[PDB]
């Protein structure tokens, strides 16, 4: 039904969190419909590989399922890892911090339409 | 003490989720006091029957009993709409997606929990 | 696809290890078929383990079994016979059952090893037969 | 940087649950900075070892890293089990009431000061 | 250190263990250095099973392959995947002895060699 | 019946694997009868591997277990000791440890293969001596 773009950030991946982070995708009924390991380097930031990262390896993944943008930012939990994360969420369970928030999530059917074209160009 | 009767819904069986769900209502510090891997035709005001929370399809009932089971099992399982209603952590936001397929089912109150149980677990 | 008998045995129960073990089953790939929690009559207990009689172990099998309920399920698909054994483990949890098996990650003790698995194709007819006769 | 300390009550030792709790911490971000099985013996209570627990076998814990004191508050998730934990937090998903609910951590930097004190001298 | 080359079979991507596999690998203590899910081609197929001269199930579906990459990586990575047969062969704790039932749907593949390693990695990864 | 001595190496706390290591001997069935996070003295290391002493590696023994803190336990329980070497697995982690076991599922070389624990009865009963005097 819907696509949604998700990008482990960096400290994720420093942390061994990808198969953790894609589990929780997957038994919450979403499919992985295009999955890649990507380096991206430095050098506002809207639109481009850096809009939602900082530089380093980053996983990006089109999920996709029923509800699957809004379902995502669930799994996520909100920005704040500590003050606004749920328990039970990526964030409220492996994070501390916003900085290293681990994970992002397509907030739009409009971001993910632009987002998924750019880092999974002709999906 | 305090009883429950709970129904793990076609599409839970369907996703292999029997012991997942079981696992988080034993964790939680429940018993499973009954438990029965049942079928359901489909019956052509659906209160007090068999199809009343299910559609048709396999269905595992169990009796769930321990301090607050009621609101104990609510709370695991999370609110209806998967995604809407239901927190992170709970059965429906952790697992489901949409409302029609939210896995698993709880009695609400005591006096459904009785008769929920009486259907699905007559002499219990 | 094969169909085998998987008992969870009072200890198990006690243990409130009951989705654990139905977690293993499925993720493994096997469904269930049935599934009961029930209390073990002394009947039924003298069936099941009927080829135990004369044997010094005879009776406290038939106290054990009988000193709670059980849950007893059909557990089906691909080698479901030898995949449940598998799973369950050697007999010994220390001495025989491997890491990774239900008995190896959870148990210490025979008498208290958890579960039981048809060990054969013809067991497995008898106990479901036994066990679920309606299957 | 803050550290706060944690207890896992009588009833959490029973329940086998010491594993489940600390592995809570760590992959939430946070390091065990200290770790002692402790008995405590029955003797309002207050700056005592029975301030938070009854009398019986309690872990104590030095918790430490970003957020320390309201990261462990929001694992472990509010006093009433069922009525005010959080699904996904300590005593949302492994407890039933208040009486039982497995574990503590300090509420206030002060607190985090004065048990940390207490159960770990000289630390 | 040894880089070794994992192919998660569409038999794993079906059943949703991309993640489950993925966090074996990680808490083993080894590295994901590539990764990618893409469809196999017959000219890619025939490549990898080059070595079965005497149509095929790897084309079905999407794989995901990865670059695992640290300490003993391969004979790691063929520990954490198990034997061919998940029930008769591959023990207990392993990938297919804990999700498989059949050599034919035994989800994941490792390199069994360090040449076996160079050869699959210059096939699947050209450039890493 | 049995209690043996646990040791989560320096490598084990550095990788914060002290809960699922605490877990996996829980969920056995073993109880902790002693738990305590320290930093291990010269003289403490020494004493613990006494028995490799003359020997060329004994000096990395030595810079290794006091290079950070470890944790050191108690475990009591049916068979305690021959569990707790089922749960750790092998000394290599990839070429002898199990899969299932604690080095076969998170650790790759010897020398960085996370836990420890008792051999024997004599080891548990001289280890648990040395590191918990009290006990």
């Amino acid at each position: 039904t819907e696509r949604t773009l998700v990008l482990i950030k960096p400290d994720g991946i420093e942390r061994q969190l990808i198969g953790e982070i894609i589990s929780r995708i997957e038994r919450k009924g979403l499919t992985i419909a295009a999955l890649q390991l990507r380096t991206v380097s430095a050098e506002p930031f809207f639109g481009s590989l850096l809009e939602f990262i900082t530089s380093g390896p980053v996983v990006a993944a089109i999920v996709e399922g029923t509800a699957a943008i809004a379902a995502v930012r669930q799994l996520a939990g909100g920005t704040d890892p500590v003050q606004a994360a749920a328990p039970g969420t990526i964030r409220g369970d492996f994070a501390l911090e916003t900085q290293f928030n681990l994970v992002h999530g397509s907030d739009s059917a409009e971001s993910a339409q632009r987002e998924i074209a750019l880092w999974f160009p002709g999906a």
